[PDB]
């Protein structure tokens, strides 16, 4: 199911007033499922486990989207990759792994 997380959104920065980290947990428990899909809204997000290279974290699905979507999704992505895993990595410090 696609768990809408948009009680608290400000369509517009990069940071969130105050998310229920009882979705936090919720989200990590269906990423294991293989996909867990969560609705910013009308930005649509899919966080899952890659088991090739990446952990599981904000994917913005860019499919079917308009430039803001992916403007408002892509500041509120990599707010996501913080708060799916708190203080432990960055984006790019994923995306390393692959680039070089």
């Amino acid at each position: 199911m696609p768990v809408d997380l948009t009680p608290y959104i400000l369509p517009g920065v990069s940071f969130l007033s105050d998310i229920p980290q009882e979705t936090l947990s919720e989200i990590r428990n269906q990423t294991i499922r293989g996909e867990a899909q969560i609705r910013l809204g009308e930005l649509m997000v899919s966080i899952r486990p890659m088991q090739v290279n990446g952990y599981f974290m904000g994917s913005l699905n860019q499919d079917g989207l308009s430039n803001d979507n992916i403007q408002i999704g892509l500041q509120y992505i990599e707010h996501i990759e913080r708060t799916l895993n708190h203080g432990s990595l960055t984006s790019r410090e994923v995306t390393v792994l692959r680039e070089i």
